[PDB]
């Protein structure tokens, strides 16, 4: 079968659980589409009631920041008439405004401006859908795919620059505040039975290094690459190339969403993470199998300096096997970041800078997470992970 008609293997990670992940493999002939712009993509997907099996082939580059006639849209196109960047900044400057939450005219106009862009860039994927890139050059630019449904396959696409024109100031976000944006490349919002495979996620032409600092903080236009939230469950992400990006993969969005417990069952294998700052993945609550991934970066880099790989968040149950980390000067302990509520981590075969380490013991964590994965393919020796992943991960490695 071609990539359009293939299904996730019956042993291939948490996505193969119960009914599994077939996407739109069983689609009838009038439910197979080829799309090369925003209009065609949106016609193809249709609405949430469009649940028959379907296959969607992406041909070339699809820019999501366009109008109904496909003309490029920008800041002034989305801008609420009452929004102004100068006046937003004057309004909420810590010096005069303090640490209270931004409110009043500018923030309200910013929130309306954001919903204007959102309406173009953000798109829901209906149940029983396969979306695959044709050839080696399928791209989605500015786009944020959202999956709230069941049974979706996404393969062989380069996702670039999920860029928010209206970042929000949060003075209470960390010790000196932060700017936060809304668009991921893919948001799995209560979505189930999902396979994301042979995709590439990057920040395109607008990396964070082209953004100014306001209030001494990076004016952050980006959010996640592949985030999972609100009871997302039964997901495999395999052979993806994540590079040149700050916050990659946040699984479980809130310490309060105790309902995520027993959910966020996600399998990450054979993914490349180059020049990613943090959260690869950051986990709350979930049984996440992380194996045969390769991480590479620099703590002293000028655009995307390495902070951590695995986030041990509240009640997280990460089971890590034979992952390879290449960050010069990094200690065994600093491969991960431990958050309150985080007490446990299984890891075996972890290689840091060519040396075998125990990341869990290095951090004083419990070595058992109360589960062992049964659904997985072959496990590479740590000694072959770097080669296998570099050669195989990302868009345009198949076609
Ligand atoms: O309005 C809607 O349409 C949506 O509403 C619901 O959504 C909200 C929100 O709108 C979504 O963007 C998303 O956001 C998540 C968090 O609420 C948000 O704070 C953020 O979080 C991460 C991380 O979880 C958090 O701890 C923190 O990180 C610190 C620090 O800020 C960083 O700078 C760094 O030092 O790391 C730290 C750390 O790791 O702890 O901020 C992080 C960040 O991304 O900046 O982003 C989350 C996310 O993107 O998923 O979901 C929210 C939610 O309530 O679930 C609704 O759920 C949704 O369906 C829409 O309708
Ligand atoms: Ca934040
Ligand atoms: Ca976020
Ligand atoms: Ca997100």
């Amino acid at each position: 079968a071609d990539l359009g008609h293939q299904t996730l293997g019956s042993n291939d990670g948490w996505g193969a659980y119960s009914t599994g992940t077939t996407g739109g493999s069983k689609a009838s002939s009038s439910n197979v589409y080829t799309v090369s712009n925003r209009n065609q993509l949106v016609s193809a997907l249709g609405k949430e009631t469009n649940t028959t099996p379907k296959i969607i082939y992406i041909k070339g580059t699809i820019d999501m920041n366009v109008d109904d006639n496909l003309k490029p849209l920008g800041l002034n196109d989305y801008k609420d008439p009452e929004y102004d960047l100068d006046k937003y900044l004057k309004a909420y400057d810590p010096s005069t405004w303090g640490k209270k939450e931004p409110s009043g005219t500018q923030e309200e106009a910013r929130a309306r401006s954001q919903k204007n862009q959102k309406a173009r860039v953000m798109v829901d994927i209906p149940a029983n859908t396969t979306i695959v890139g044709s050839g080696t050059n399928a791209k989605v630019v500015g786009g944020n795919f959202q999956i709230k449904s069941d049974n979706v396959i996404i393969r062989n696409i380069e996702f670039q620059d999920a860029y928010d024109y209206f970042p929000q100031w949060d003075p209470t976000d960390g010790s000196s505040g932060n700017w936060n944006s809304q668009y991921d490349n893919i948001t799995i919002n209560g979505g189930t039975h999902i396979w994301i495979d042979h995709c590439t996620f990057n920040d395109g032409s607008r990396p964070d290094s082209t953004s100014p600092k306001y209030y001494g903080r990076k004016y952050q236009h980006h959010d996640g690459q592949t985030d999972a939230s609100n009871g997302a469950n039964y997901i495999t992400m395999s052979y993806n190339y994540y590079h040149d990006h700050d916050k990659s993969s946040i699984f479980g969005s809130s310490d309060s969403k105790t309902s995520d417990d027993g959910k966020l069952k996600i399998t990450l294998h054979h993914n490349r993470y180059k020049n990613i700052v943090q959260a690869a993945p950051r986990v709350r609550f979930g049984q996440v199998h992380v194996y045969n991934n390769y991480y590479e970066g620099s703590t002293s880099s000028s655009s995307y300096p390495f902070s951590y790989a695995w986030g041990i968040g509240k009640s997280s149950k990460i089971y890590a096997q034979n992952n390879v980390i290449d960050v010069p000067g990094l200690s065994a302990a600093k491969t991960i970041s431990v958050f309150s509520g985080g007490t446990a981590l299984y890891d075996s075969g972890t290689l840091l800078n060519g040396t075998q380490i125990n990341a869990s013991a290095a951090n004083g964590l419990s070595s058992s997470v109360g589960w062992t994965p049964s659904l997985h393919g072959s496990i590479d020796a740590s000694a072959n992970v770097k080669s296998n992943v570099i050669n195989q991960a990302g868009a345009g490695k198949l076609n």
